[PDB]
């Protein structure tokens, strides 16, 4: 397992544009598009990330490669945060798989806001820190997807992905 395949697990892959979770126009592996309610923003937005009049729809490798763009991004923008590098750079790789995973999600300035439980990941107390990052809307709205990645922190493990 890997970053990609544990990504891929959690959001799925589809060609058209569709609404995530949250209600926002997105397609491929989890690429949000836009947070505006019209359709044809999205579909601009859309034209412009591949670069080409594509009429709502992608194929396979243009989704792999917003993919390959986005995490890059995540990992990319973790490193220059100030809060967050200093916990990535303290744990193990599958616990580091688990915060790009959050930052793919959420975003920086999102994940970043988690004082309290990168403070524990920091510590490396990591039944406490499961226990704080469940008391967030996260949790509350994607809670199998927050289980997953809360478990991936606790054990240090791709046990919830297997
Ligand atoms: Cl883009
Ligand atoms: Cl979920």
């Amino acid at each position: 397992m890997n970053i990609f395949e544990m990504l891929r697990i959690d959001e799925g892959l589809r060609l058209k544009i569709y609404k995530d979770t949250e209600g926002y126009y997105t397609i491929g592996i989890g690429h949000l598009l836009t947070k505006s309610p019209s359709l044809n923003a999205a579909k601009s937005e859309l034209d412009k990330a591949i670069g080409r009049n594509t009429n709502g729809v992608a194929t396979k490798d243009e989704a792999e490669k917003l993919f390959n763009q986005d995490v890059d991004a995540a990992v990319r923008g973790i490193l220059r945060n100030a809060k967050l590098k200093p916990v990535y750079d303290s744990l193990d790789a599958v616990r580091r798989a688990a915060l790009i995973n959050m930052v793919f999600q959420m975003g920086e300035t999102g994940v970043a806001g988690f004082t309290n439980s990168l403070r524990m990941l920091q510590q490396k107390r990591w039944d406490e820190a499961a226990v704080n990052l469940a008391k967030s809307r996260w949790y509350n709205q994607t809670p199998n997807r927050a289980k997953r990645v809360i478990t991936t922190f606790r054990t240090g493990t791709w046990d919830a992905y297997k």
